[PDB]
């Protein structure tokens, strides 16, 4: 299956109302991006829910990686399986302002995606991060060039974004 249904809100970046599991287990795209931590400890959010759509096997070979590389940096990115989701996923991360970290980091996190030519991506430094995700689509808008398919899940966030950008 292909990426469809989704609205075009600039050259080069897509918005869905979409579970991005759902997304990713009907697409299998190239890249799906995960809104990881420093530790790759998949526990909420996004991360928690792709890791358990692959029953555990990311957080197992997060683990690895972790151990053999030591910890991200925040704003910073590596690239992993992406299991039965994807062929890669990205995981990146997003500054948590609601722990003092600089929102400056947000520009840093998006300017990895522009290493791919196509992802399947959620905003990032949303939900327990604590930025507010408005902000976080302009940065996106602002600093992705390659072609970004953003799925968000809610429906009156979705809306919001929409209604900001058109
Ligand atoms: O897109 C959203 O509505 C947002 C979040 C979210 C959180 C958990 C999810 C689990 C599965 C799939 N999608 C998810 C999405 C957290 C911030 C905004």
């Amino acid at each position: 299956n292909s990426f469809s249904g989704y609205l075009k809100l600039t050259d080069n970046v897509y918005i869905k109302n979409a579970d991005i599991v759902e997304e990713a287990k009907k697409v299998k795209p190239t890249v799906v991006v995960n809104a990881a931590n420093v530790y790759l400890k998949h526990g909420g959010g996004v991360a928690g829910a792709l890791n358990k759509a692959t029953n555990n096997a990311m957080q197992v070979e997060s683990d690895d990686y972790i151990a053999t590389n030591g910890p991200l940096k925040v704003g910073g990115s590596c690239v992993l399986s992406g299991h039965n989701l994807a062929k890669h996923c990205l995981h990146v991360v997003g500054p948590n302002v609601n722990k003092g970290e600089d929102i400056q980091l947000l520009k840093s996190a998006y300017e990895n995606f522009n290493q791919h030519e196509v992802l399947l991506a959620p905003l990032l430094s949303a939900g327990i991060f604590g930025a507010d995700p408005i902000h976080s689509l302009r940065v996106c808008v602002d600093t992705v060039r390659t072609n970004v398919y953003l799925a968000v899940f809610d429906k009156n966030l979705y809306d919001k974004l929409v209604s900001s950008f058109l």
